[PDB]
């Protein structure tokens, strides 16, 4: 039904056009910390534990 | 009656005058055409239609 055809004579008959469509992303912000007392790293059995 | 007659004085007499006539023509515009189509030269049985 849907077909394009032509006449002997044809003009102005089968117009067609096009489309686009635009994506996106975004970015974020993570962080963590932690915390420790001076007495704790000299006082504590075992060396190294930083 | 009217002939030019002269007598022996002379004097002013006998007087004539002429005219001229002018005459015109001017210029037209013509034309005709015609159409056809590829396929009408293209599938005719008959080549050498045009």
């Amino acid at each position: 039904s849907k077909l394009p055809l032509l006449t002997e004579n044809g003009g102005r008959v089968n117009r067609v056009g096009f489309t686009r469509i635009a994506r996106e992303g975004s970015i974020h912000k993570f962080g963590f910390f932690y915390e420790f007392t001076q007495e704790s790293i000299d006082f504590d059995s075992d060396d190294g534990l930083m």
